[PDB]
C-alpha cells in the first residue's frame, strides 16, 4: 500500500544520478532487495522539472515487460522523493562497455535484440524513451538488458526538449534541433548504441558540445576497419538523418546480421 523509509534498511550506493541517488535496500518484513532511486525536492524545485518526473513515473509504473525496468511504488518525505525500483544486480551497459573496452557481435546482437523487444512494447503504448544510453541500461540477473532511467519519456509525438547542457552523443538532429519528433528518437539511439557497443565509443563523439552537434546534424560518422559489412548495414540504415527513413523494430529483429548473431 503506502510505503516510509522507515520500511527499509538502506545499503550501498548503486549509483549517482542527476537529482540524487540510488541506493540498494531491503523491505524490512520480506526481506526483498529492491533499489531506491532518491531525489532532493529542492533541486527538482530549483530546475522545474517535476513535471518530467510525473512522466517518469506514471509511464514507469504500467509498463509490464522482461526487458523494462519496474517501477513497484514511491513515496516522499519534507526533502526527498523515493522510487521503489527492480534491482539489477548486473549492474549498467556502460559498466560492462568501460570492463571490457568494446563487446563482440554476439553480445552486440542479442543487446540490440532485447533493446529492440523493449522498444516494441514502448512504442506499442506510443511511448518514447529518449534516453536510451549505455549508463540508462541495465543488467538483470541472466545478463539480460533491462531499459531504466524514464525520466524524459514521453508520449509521442512530441517537441520537449530534454538535456540542455547534457551529452547530445545519443540523440537524432530532430532532437537537438528542437522539432517535433516520435518512435523513430529510439531507432537512431538504438544505432548509436549498435555502434558504441562495437567500436567501444558513439559515432560522433568530439571535443566540444557544438563539433558533436554539427556530426550529429550532418550524420558524420566513419567506421573502424573491423566493424563487419553486416553491423555497417545495420547501423547505417538506422543512423538516417530523414526519421521516416530509418527502420521499423521488427526490420531490426529480422536484419541478417542481427539473426546470424543474436543468442536468441
Ligand atoms: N534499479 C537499479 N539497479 C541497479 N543500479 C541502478 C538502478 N537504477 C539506477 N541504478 C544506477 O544508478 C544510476 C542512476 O540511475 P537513474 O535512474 O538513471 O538516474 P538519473 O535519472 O539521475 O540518470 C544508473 O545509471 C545506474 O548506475
Ligand atoms: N511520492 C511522491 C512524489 C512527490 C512529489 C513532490 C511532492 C511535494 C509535496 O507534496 O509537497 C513536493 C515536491 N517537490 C518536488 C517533488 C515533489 C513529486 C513526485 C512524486 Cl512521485
Ligand atoms: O532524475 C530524474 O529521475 C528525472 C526527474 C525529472 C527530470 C529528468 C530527470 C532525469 O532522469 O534526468
Ligand atoms: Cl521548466
Ligand atoms: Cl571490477
Ligand atoms: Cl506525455
Ligand atoms: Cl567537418
Ligand atoms: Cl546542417
Ligand atoms: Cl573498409
Ligand atoms: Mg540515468
Ligand atoms: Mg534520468
Ligand atoms: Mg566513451
Amino acid at each position: 500500500r503506502q510505503w516510509a523509509l522507515e520500511d527499509f534498511e538502506i545499503g550501498r550506493p548503486l549509483g549517482k544520478g542527476k537529482f540524487g541517488n540510488v541506493y540498494l535496500a531491503r523491505e524490512k518484513q520480506s526481506k526483498f532487495i529492491l533499489a531506491l532511486k532518491v531525489l532532493f525536492k529542492a533541486q527538482l524545485e530549483k530546475a522545474g522539472v517535476e513535471h518530467q518526473l510525473r512522466r517518469e513515473v506514471e509511464i514507469q509504473s504500467h509498463l509490464r515487460h522482461p526487458n523494462i525496468l519496474r517501477l513497484y511504488g514511491y513515496f516522499h518525505d519534507a526533502t526527498r522523493v523515493y522510487l521503489i525500483l527492480e534491482y539489477a544486480p548486473l549492474g549498467t551497459v556502460y559498466r560492462e562497455l568501460q570492463k571490457l573496452s568494446k563487446f563482440d557481435e554476439q553480445r552486440t546482437a542479442t543487446y540490440i535484440t532485447e533493446l529492440a523487444n523493449a522498444l516494441s512494447y514502448c512504442h506499442s503504448k506510443r511511448v518514447i524513451h529518449r534516453d536510451i544510453k549505455p549508463e540508462n541500461l541495465l543488467l538483470g540477473s541472466a545478463g539480460e538488458l533491462k531499459i531504466a532511467d524514464f525520466g524524459w519519456s514521453v508520449h509521442a509525438p512530441s517537441s520537449r526538449r530534454t538535456t540542455l547542457c547534457g551529452t547530445l552523443d545519443y540523440l537524432p538532429p530532430e532532437m537537438i534541433e528542437g522539432r517535433m519528433h516520435d518512435e523513430k528518437v529510439d531507432l537512431w539511439s538504438l544505432g548509436v548504441l549498435c555502434y558504441e557497443f562495437l567500436v567501444g565509443k558513439p559515432p560522433f563523439e568530439a571535443n566540444t558540445y557544438q563539433e558533436t552537434y554539427k556530426r550529429i546534424s550532418r550524420v558524420e560518422f566513419t567506421f573502424p576497419d573491423f566493424v563487419t559489412e553486416g553491423a555497417r548495414d545495420l547501423i547505417s540504415r538506422l543512423l538516417k538523418h530523414n526519421p521516416s527513413q530509418r527502420p521499423m523494430l521488427r526490420e531490426v529483429l529480422e536484419h541478417p546480421w542481427i539473426t546470424a548473431n543474436s543468442s536468441k
